């Protein structure tokens, strides 16, 4: 799997891998999960850490790279290759399926996402489109 070209993201990914767990690796003091994705064009595996948004064993991937409204590359990758892995702590869930949410189901998980990571709300006030949310089931 490939590490992010972004320095702080790569650094946090390396820390997860050296520890064997996401526990203790934080953004704004909040927990994160490590997703394994597949690039739409390269076919390469890519490690993508995201904020932890979880409910009854399912996880959300919220596609908002801070103050940049354009979609992250991993958004196109997960739409092209819905099969992902998710690591929460030292537990790896392989071969999960990502699905983009719409309507009221998106709302249910957006609420949970902002509960977990309040800055998601601020990122939304800077785009006119709803931020994409994937459920991982």
């Amino acid at each position: 799997a490939e590490l992010s070209p972004t320095d702080w993201v790569r650094e946090q990914t390396e820390r997860i891998l050296e520890q064997g767990t996401t526990d203790g690796v934080h953004v704004l003091d909040r927990p994160i999960v490590l997703f394994t994705t597949t690039g739409a064009k390269s076919g390469k595996k890519r490690y993508v850490p995201l904020m932890r948004v979880e409910e009854n064993g399912k996880y959300a991937m919220v596609a908002s790279k801070g103050g940049d409204p354009k979609h992250p590359s991993w958004y196109f990758n997960v739409k092209a290759n819905p099969t992902v892995s998710v690591q929460d702590g030292d537990k790896v869930l392989p071969d999960r399926t990502a699905r983009e949410l719409e309507g009221e189901e998106r709302e249910h998980w957006w609420k949970l996402a902002v509960e977990a990571y309040p800055p998601y709300a601020e990122y939304q006030t800077k785009t006119d489109r709803l931020i994409p949310v994937f459920i991982v089931e």
